[PDB]
Order: C-alpha cells, then sequence, then structure tokens
C-alpha cells in the first residue's frame, strides 16, 4: 500500500502547530528540497504537503519553495488554502496534479467539477471526530454523518479523499480503521487514512484494510510521527513496498 509523509510548510520552513493551533508552533531544522529529495530517493512515491503560509496567512511565501519542489510535483499532493480555480491552476502549471481541498467544496460543490475540467485531481480533505463530519466553519450543520456527506460529493465527481480523524494525534492515540473502512466501502471512495498513524501496528492494520476493502483505502499518511522520528522511514518503507 501507499505509506505517504507528510510535512507542513510555513514561511518557507518545515513546520508544525500543536493540535492545530497556531500559538503553539514549532519549526524543524531540516531543508524541505533537501528532505523531499531524500524520501524520493529512499522509494516514496507520494508526499503530502501543506502551505500552511496560504492556508493560516493568505501568504505566497512558500511558493518559492513549491516551485523549487516542481521538480517532484508528480510525487506531492499538495493542499493549503486552495480555494479558487485561479490559484489551482498555477499550481497545476508547478505540476500539482494531485491537489487537496475542503472548505471550499463545502461551500460550492462544484467546486470538484471545475478542478477536473483543469485536469486537477481534488482529493477532498474529510476531517471527522467520534465518527462524526468535523469542520470549523460546518459546526452547526444539521448532516454529519461521513457517508452521507461523501455520497452527496460524489454526484459533483468526488473519487478520492484522505480521511484524517483528527483527535489521535491530540489524545496520543492511534487511528480506528473500523471507521476508515466504513467509510471506504460505503462511499465507494479511494482513502488516505490520516490521524494516530504513529506505531507498527497501525500499518500493519491499515495493510490488512487496505486487502479487506480491495484497495479502496489506498495508504496511510504519517505525520507527526515521521517528524518525530517516532515512526523511522526503515518501517515506514517496510510498508510502503
Amino acid at each position: 500500500m501507499l505509506v505517504v509523509p507528510a510535512i507542513d510548510l510555513f514561511r518557507g520552513k518545515v513546520a508544525r502547530m500543536i493540535k492545530g493551533r497556531k500559538e503553539n508552533t514549532i519549526f524543524y531544522e531540516k531543508d524541505p528540497v533537501e528532505l523531499v529529495e531524500k524520501l524520493i530517493e529512499e522509494g516514496f512515491t507520494l508526499i503530502h504537503v501543506v502551505d500552511l503560509s496560504n492556508a493560516i496567512e493568505n501568504s505566497g511565501e512558500n511558493l518559492p519553495v513549491l516551485e523549487k519542489l516542481s521538480e517532484f510535483a508528480e510525487h506531492i499532493q499538495i493542499g493549503g488554502g486552495i480555494r479558487s480555480l485561479d490559484y489551482a491552476e498555477k499550481l497545476r502549471k508547478l505540476g500539482y496534479r494531485r491537489q487537496i481541498v475542503s472548505s471550499k467544496v463545502l461551500e460550492d460543490p462544484s467546486f470538484l467539477k471545475s478542478l477536473r475540467e483543469i485536469d486537477v485531481e481534488p482529493v477532498f480533505s474529510l476531517d471527522t471526530r467520534g465518527g462524526r463530519v468535523a469542520f470549523k466553519g460546518w459546526l452547526a450543520e444539521e448532516e454529519i454523518d461521513p457517508v452521507s456527506l461523501l455520497k452527496r460529493l460524489k454526484e459533483y465527481g468526488l473519487e478520492e479523499i484522505v480521511h484524517t480523524e483528527i483527535e489521535k494525534d491530540g489524545t496520543l492515540q492511534e487511528h480506528d480503521f473500523s471507521l476508515t473502512k466504513k467509510i471506504a466501502i460505503e462511499a465507494e471512495v479511494k482513502v488516505l487514512a490520516a490521524g494516530g498513524i504513529s506505531s507498527e501496528n497501525s500499518l500493519k492494520t491499515a495493510q490488512k484494510v487496505h486487502t479487506e476493502t480491495n484497495g479502496l483505502l489506498k495508504g496511510v499518511i504519517v505525520g507527526r510521527a515521521f517528524l518525530e522520528g517516532i515512526l523511522t522511514v526503515e518501517v515506514m518503507k517496510r510498508y510502503a513496498r
């Protein structure tokens, strides 16, 4: 299956905001380009990159790094404030075909079709907690059943998502793959599992669910555990294949 290393970029540097809080931001002493280059060399074919400068500060400070990383764009799925077709087109020109989107799709689902018109694969970031859809701007919404939401978006062309159980990294618990499996099978969508991916058991389990779902669960995304060295590249590679 796929084992996708993930890194956040903020002001040109590899970063991480603890439990999604900007007031608690940390920077890793690792060059973003050398890091991605090493991952490509170690055999990883897909890397998850999030431009926090664009997402949080509406800043283009990370563009130069993303342009230097365009050399590996075919192996990168990029996210971070992608809310307009003009910006999606710019990233696609740089080679980023796989783009992570979320809030814009909830506001205007036709955005999905529009992205496909410029040959972008819109990967919807589905955030959940306790099995319920949990998005910053949709906390009062009547429907918060994951499968229900996805079925609605498939009518608009949705085919793949990143399913993140958002509280796992904070509660120091591992991913609950039963939910991911249910979403994959019932909504019939391709899924990359995220959140609580910090142990070999989680990788072992994901590989099993990868099989039980006949491939719908494409693999997992390793973020905090990857950058913190909790999950070594050796172990990650063992399940990459």
